[PDB]
């Protein structure tokens, strides 16, 4: 049972030690279409890139790339698409991937500006009456409702595929309370916004997958991922104590790299499940 090893590895204060052995043994994937030298302003950073087994492409003939990774666990029945919070230029991009994978939630667990810095273009409409063209894919984009809540954001857009006049309605999850450094001390409010994402139908098999992002798509972005899909397990298992997150997180890390960033994430990511599993069990 985890909640024993997580007082072991409290008590020992071995966090660190346990987030090396996962760094480690993490998988290697080849990620050379991120790599081109055209792609340079396609990703946020150098050193976060999708491997190219799992990456998700954007049906345009002339660029199909995105930095953005499909998660796929065979055994909980449940995808998530990871991504980096888009780029000035990459907004158009962004949106013609949800239009394309038949996603219906957004999930996006952070501010877009942080520290005094910009971690994500602000990607969707501040003002029902001053919707979004994105030129380069075609798209408008209109902010349908707000729902302001102390710890998150949910807002209905309308995505219009203007070459086809078809529309779609997409839920924006902000969960906008995450701290600047570390992790939340509660994970309370974390789980509150998970059941909320799970209650709208965004994470449901009938959808495409759900597009999770964060500023690199691969910390906050893995925490959420990550506790999901242990809980879904321990629902579905025989056992519910047979679920290994190390080895959960080791799966989902051969679909895109360095989920869950530092060890704080780690222990937080242990400290949802188990708070998660008694609301569950
Ligand atoms: O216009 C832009 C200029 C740079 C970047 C960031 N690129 C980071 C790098 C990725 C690969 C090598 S260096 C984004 C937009």
């Amino acid at each position: 049972e985890m909640e024993k090893e997580f007082e072991q590895i409290d008590k020992s204060g071995s966090w660190a030690a346990i987030y090396q052995d996962i760094r480690h043994e993490a998988s290697d994937f080849p990620s050379r279409v991120a790599k081109l030298p055209k792609n340079k302003n396609r990703n946020r950073y150098r050193d976060v890139s999708p491997f190219d087994h799992s990456r998700i492409k954007l049906h345009q003939e002339d660029n199909d790339y995105i930095n953005a990774s499909l998660i796929k666990m065979e055994e909980a029945q449940r995808s998530y698409i990871l991504t980096q919070g888009p780029l000035p230029n990459t907004v158009g991009h962004f949106w013609e991937m949800v239009w394309e994978q038949k996603s219906r939630g957004v999930v996006m667990l952070n501010r877009v500006m942080e520290k005094g810095s910009l971690k994500c273009a602000q990607y969707w409409p501040q003002k029902e009456e001053k919707e979004m063209i994105f030129e380069d894919t075609n798209l408008k984009l209109t902010l349908i409702s707000e729902d302001i809540k102390s710890y998150y954001t949910v807002r209905q857009l309308e995505l219009e595929n203007l070459t086809t006049q078809e529309t779609r309605e997409i839920l924006h999850f902000h969960y906008t309370t995450w701290p600047d450094f570390g992790v939340p001390e509660s994970p309370a409010s974390f789980l509150n916004f998970l059941f909320k994402v799970r209650e709208s139908g965004s994470l449901s098999p009938e959808h495409g997958p759900v597009v999770v992002h964060c500023s690199a798509g691969i910390g906050r972005s893995g925490t959420f991922c990550l506790a999901d899909t242990c809980l879904l397990l321990m629902d579905k298992r025989k056992d519910p104590s047979s679920v290994d997150i190390k080895k959960v997180l080791l799966e989902m890390r051969k679909f895109r790299m360095g989920l869950i960033q530092t060890a704080d994430q780690l222990r937080f990511s242990y400290l949802a499940v188990i708070e998660g599993a008694k609301f569950i069990m």
